[PDB]
Order: structure tokens, then C-alpha cells, then sequence
């Protein structure tokens, strides 16, 4: 171990320059350790770079892209112009600044400013944090970013090749546990996608898995899904990959128990944190990251709304038990 010049220990000297990128973050970019808009954006940009990352074109004869170097600040001009990356033009700004300033990489601080942002929301695990992307990196090839107009088939098979297994796209959206849209339906600005877009809970895979019976704005969005009540916005991949034979039981299991949820997040973070990557040539500076406060609330069906309003998608496994809660049907307010 070693004792940094602020006094923090840590178990590598590397591992020490990053606490002052913690203090900007807190105190800046996430103006106080909140857990508002800024962190789900971040969470946006995290996904599109690793995201960018493909052995099957590789293999074709093209470049496939780096995963998780950075690439969608280093080289935004371009990456900001896929219609993918709507929406994160000022935070790729933001988040510029602080790397500069502190001379870290930006596939590094990606993934650190996500770790960081998700422990100022109630109920998040503690991500892991390696250290030692390579600085250069080369623009993302287009259309790499799965989008809500992909069918379940097409979105699995871009996140197969990239790596990840039907459940871990799965375990992956838990991220949709703190979001909110902006440009799928600006009519309704900042509609969340759970009841609760401030804390990471099982919420997101049970009320995707209600019975959509709510258009929440004036019309219906392209890729939007009635949702279960006002103020709450379904996307329409969220609501097939809940009920497709190939995701159903995973989402199934998501429902019950918000420990659970996090530890097959966090696995899958870890995962695509270093794509492109080898992670024997990474540092771990795991211990820089702080803990989230604690989300002592159990998993409910809200809105007076039962098990019954559930539409069972994998039938062959058992439906956990899952507490309810009294009506009347709650109507959400924007995301902070
Ligand atoms: C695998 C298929 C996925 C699809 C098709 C998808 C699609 C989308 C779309 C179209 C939005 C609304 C953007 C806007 O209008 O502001 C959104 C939001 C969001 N997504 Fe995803 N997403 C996927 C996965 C993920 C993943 C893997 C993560 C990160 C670990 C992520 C994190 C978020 C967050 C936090 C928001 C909220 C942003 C806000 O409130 O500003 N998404 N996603
Ligand atoms: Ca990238
Ligand atoms: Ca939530």
C-alpha cells in the first residue's frame, strides 16, 4: 500500500491522481455528489464508447473499433454526429476539460466518472476501477450503438459480437434503473423509465413488466410503448427484450432482489470497461471509489396494481414473490 500526498491510502502509486479527479467530479461535474442528469448521461457516453468495439469486423478486413478508449471525446466531432449520440454534446465538453486538466485518459476517466457518478446514487454497488488505457485511440466505426428501433435479434447479435451473452444485455440495463428520455418523445422531456430515477433498484424490470395500458404524452413516440401510468415512458426495446423467450427469464430473476441486480452489474460493467483492452495490463484502483448509501426499500408493485397485472413471460420459472403496494396509480414527475 501507499500513503498519497492528500494522506488517502491506497494499494498503488498510480492509484493517487485519481483522487483529485474524484474532488473535481464531486464538486463540478456532478455539482455536490448528486445524482441527477449528469450521471445518466455519463452512463450514456460509458455504454456508446465500449460499445464501439467489433471482432466480427475485424475479422472482415475493417477496423472494428478500440471498445473503451475514449474515442467518443478524443475523436467527438465525429462520434457526436451519429444520431446515437444525441443529447451528450455538453457533457463530452465537460468531461474534456477534466481530463486535460488532470492528464488522465479518456477511456480512463470514462470509466471512472461512471464509477464515481453511480456511488452518489442510493443502491448502486461499487464498480470496479482499472487504470492504464492507452491515451490514442481511433473514431468508432458507425452504426455500432444498438438503438430502440433494433428488433431483440439485432440488438443480440451487435452485443454478441462485441461479447456479451442475451443475459448479460440483460444485466446490463439495469443502468435503466436511473434514466429518463430526452429525444425520443420531447413532448415529455425527461419522462423516467422507473419510479424511481434516483435510486438503482429491481423497479426498471418490474414496471417494464406491467401491463401497458398509458400513452404518458400527446402522441406516441417511434420507438415508444404504452407504459403502466402517467408520467412513466416504455421503450420499445426495454419492453420486447422483457418479454422475448431469449431474455424473458433473466429479466424475470432481475424483479426480486436489488442485491442480485447489483452484483450481475457490476460483473458485466467490469466486462465492458474493457473491451478493446487486455485486463492483466490494467491497475486496479478499485479502493479510490466511494460506497453508495444504502436503499433499505423492498422491491414493490406500485400503483395498487398487483401480480396479477404482470405479464409473465417465462413461465416456466417460478414468479417471486414481490411485496405490493396500495393504489392509487402514481404519476411521475420529470427526472432531476
Ligand atoms: C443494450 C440496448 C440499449 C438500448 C436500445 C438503449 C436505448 C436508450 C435510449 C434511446 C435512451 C433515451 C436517450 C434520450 O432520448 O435521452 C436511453 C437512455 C439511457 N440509457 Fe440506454 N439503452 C440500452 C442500454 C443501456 C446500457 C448498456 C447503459 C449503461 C450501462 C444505458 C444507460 C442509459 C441511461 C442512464 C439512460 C438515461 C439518460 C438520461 O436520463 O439522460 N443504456 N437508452
Ligand atoms: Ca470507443
Ligand atoms: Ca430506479
Amino acid at each position: 500500500s501507499v500513503t498519497c500526498p492528500g494522506g488517502q491510502s491506497t494499494s498503488n502509486s498510480q492509484c493517487c491522481v485519481w483522487f483529485d479527479v474524484l474532488d473535481d467530479l464531486q464538486t463540478n461535474f456532478y455539482q455536490g455528489s448528486k445524482c441527477e442528469s449528469p450521471v445518466r448521461k455519463i452512463l450514456r457516453i460509458v455504454f456508446h464508447d465500449a460499445i464501439g468495439f467489433s471482432p466480427a469486423l475485424t475479422a472482415a478486413g475493417q477496423f472494428g473499433g478500440g471498445g473503451a478508449d475514449g474515442s467518443i471525446i478524443a475523436h467527438s466531432n465525429i462520434e457526436l454526429a451519429f444520431p446515437a449520440n444525441g443529447g451528450l454534446t455538453d457533457t463530452v465538453e465537460a468531461l474534456r476539460a477534466v481530463g486535460i486538466n488532470h492528464g488522465v485518459s479518456f477511456g480512463d476517466l470514462i470509466q471512472f466518472a461512471t464509477a464515481v457518478g453511480m456511488s452518489n446514487c442510493p443502491g448502486s454497488p461499487r464498480l470496479e476501477f482499472l487504470t492504464g488505457r492507452s491515451s490514442s485511440s481511433q473514431p468508432s466505426p458507425p452504426s455500432l450503438i444498438p438503438g430502440p428501433g433494433n428488433t431483440v435479434t439485432a440488438i443480440l447479435d451487435r452485443m454478441g459480437d462485441a461479447g456479451f451473452s442475451p443475459d448479460e444485455v440483460v444485466d446490463l440495463l439495469a443502468a435503466h434503473s436511473l434514466a429518463s428520455q430526452e429525444g425520443l418523445n420531447s413532448a415529455i422531456f425527461r419522462s423516467p423509465l422507473d419510479s424511481t430515477p434516483q435510486v438503482f433498484d429491481t423497479q426498471f424490470y418490474i414496471e417494464t413488466l406491467l401491463k401497458g395500458t398509458t400513452q404518458p404524452g400527446p402522441s406516441l413516440g417511434f420507438a415508444e410503448e404504452l407504459s403502466p401510468f402517467p408520467g412513466e415512458f416504455r421503450m420499445r426495446s426495454d419492453a420486447l427484450l422483457a418479454r422475448d423467450s431469449r431474455t424473458a427469464c433473466r429479466w424475470q430473476s432481475m424483479t426480486s432482489s436489488n442485491e442480485v441486480m447489483g452484483q450481475r452489474y457490476r460483473a458485466a460493467m467490469a466486462k465492458m470497461s474493457v473491451l478493446g483492452f487486455d485486463r492483466n495490463a490494467l491497475t486496479d484502483c478499485s479502493d479510490v471509489i466511494p460506497s453508495a448509501v444504502s436503499n433499505n426499500a423492498a422491491p414493490v408493485i406500485p400503483g395498487g396494481l398487483t401480480v396479477d397485472d404482470i405479464e409473465v413471460s417465462c413461465p416456466s420459472e417460478p414468479f417471486p414473490e414481490i411485496a405490493a403496494a396500495s393504489g392509487p396509480l402514481p404519476a411521475l414527475a420529470p427526472a432531476p
